């Protein structure tokens, strides 16, 4: 699916 960037779960963590 989407609902988020990518890179994005990444950063957060």
């Amino acid at each position: 699916v989407r609902r988020f960037p990518w890179w994005w779960p990444f950063l957060r963590r």
